[PDB]
């Protein structure tokens, strides 16, 4: 149960809104995946992201900006040599604290 | 560092919003506290809260209903034999989860 975790987490942060629920972007052709965007990501830190596909850890890169709507899209094509991904690998993107290094998964496209 | 717990959250959740800064109301004479409001609080799960004095628990009471702008208030009223509570006492409100019983503070006036 996470019940105790949010009322720690309430205590001391007060008030929090986020929403991580994965808005996967197509690219070309449709059947390749090319961007992943998070609607309302945490703003408190510098987080960066990692992709790995199919297994293979193609490393992280700079974030682009926190928008006005509270969103952070990451592009794949930036991690990916410049292409998309054949939505029939499977897609992990994790999201970086700066202050320990530790990857948390934000995304899994199955 | 609370950056873990959050992050582990919204993977299980994918996305939250709440807010338990308190909102504390005054009654008659204006010296005497008669309410706190939560903002945004949950609604996963039939919260109820007590309400502790100056060191004395005054027990639980049945919750009033999450409006509409997703608010709940505690009416202190109803915890003090019907009176508001003097501003120089020390007010601690805890929510209670109804699967555990456990108890999470909430609000705290000092």
């Amino acid at each position: 149960s996470d019940t105790a975790l949010i009322f720690t987490l309430a205590w001391n942060v007060k008030q929090l809104a986020f929403d991580y629920t994965p808005n996967w972007g197509r690219g070309r052709p449709s059947s390749f995946i090319d961007t992943v965007t998070f609607p309302t990501v945490l703003t408190d830190k510098a987080y960066t992201y990692r992709v790995v596909v199919s297994g293979k850890d193609l490393g992280v890169r700079p974030s682009y900006a926190v928008e006005s709507d509270g969103s952070q899209k990451i592009n794949f094509l930036e991690y990916n040599s410049g292409y998309g991904i054949a939505d029939t690998n499977t897609i992990q993107v994790y999201v970086i604290d700066p202050d320990t290094g530790n990857n948390f998964i934000v995304a899994q496209w199955n």
